[PDB]
């Protein structure tokens, strides 16, 4: 019923903005679940460096890694879009703040960084998300080419289902310990890219840990979130965006108003 209404009103959203929207979105405290092209690719853009993140505080647990520890890059070719990098190359950040740094302002340095250091490259990426029992998710590519976003192109791609199913693990599950879980959520809290997305769709009063993507081709761009509502089990939302034209720009907006309808579905 509300089920099918949803999904009209996504289909009409892509119409209206030429593009193609996939959707998951989970309650965890009653399971109703929606999905609008849930099992179809759409580029990963930023949004992996969320994960990205999680894997390094999944090393850190096992102390193979220090979140203190100092990284060092001063001779480093800062890849574009590296705001917090650029500024702290003269003394090196903690691994912690790189990582969080990538999550937070989408950081090109620190992800490119991490991923040659400590992660063994978008396969160790890739194998990372496997070893939680995600399927679907790819990375091949470094910053920056990873965000082509070129349609057919399966290259760093993952689906909205997998990226909802993974962000619930890692985010609400087990992978990471009662304290590095904490981490993880604040850090995911702290982003502050998703303004105009999903927070946007909900109460102000809402708390609200998101990771943005903005591939800046195809009109390619994404939000994902967990969602802690007052006195109720916390929600997951999934909103993938691509567009026909390699000129086309991504819409904030679209996003905004694809997670209110998910929401909706599943309350
Ligand atoms: B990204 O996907 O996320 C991000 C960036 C950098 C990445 N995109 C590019 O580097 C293309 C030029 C820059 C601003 C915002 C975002 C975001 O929304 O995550």
């Amino acid at each position: 019923n509300k089920s099918d209404a949803a999904a009209k009103q996504i289909k009409k959203l892509e119409e209206d903005f030429d593009g193609r929207i996939g959707v998951f979105a989970i309650d965890t405290g009653s399971g109703n679940t929606f999905g609008y092209r849930s099992d179809e690719r759409f580029p990963l853009c930023s949004s992996f460096k969320g994960f990205l993140a999680a894997a390094v505080l999944e090393r850190v647990q096992q102390k193979k890694l220090d979140i203190n520890q100092k990284v060092k890059y001063e001779s480093r070719d800062l890849e574009y879009h590296s705001p917090i990098t650029t500024k702290y190359k003269g003394s090196g950040m903690t691994l912690g703040d790189m990582a969080s740094a990538a999550l937070q302002y989408s950081d090109n340095g620190a992800t490119n960084i991490i991923m040659e250091r400590f992660l063994g490259g978008p396969e160790g990426m890739t194998k990372f998300m496997r070893s939680i029992g995600d399927n679907e998710f790819r990375l091949d590519r470094w910053e920056l080419e990873l965000n082509t976003a070129i349609p057919g192109d399966k290259r760093d791609t993952s689906t909205p289902k997998a990226v909802a199913n993974s962000l619930n693990k890692l985010a609400l599950g087990n992978v990471l310990n009662a304290k590095v879980k904490a981490i993880y959520q604040n850090w995911l809290k702290g982003n502050t890219t998703g303004d105009a997305r999903i927070r946007a769709s909900v109460p102000a009063d809402w708390v609200v840990g998101d990771k943005t993507g903005s591939c800046g081709a195809y009109g390619t761009a994404n939000d994902y979130a967990v969602i802690w509502p007052k006195n109720r089990a916390p929600l997951i939302v999934s909103i993938y965006t691509t567009r026909k034209s390699k000129d086309d720009k991504h819409s904030d907006k679209t996003i905004a108003e694809a997670s209110r309808i998910a929401i909706q579905a599943i309350d």
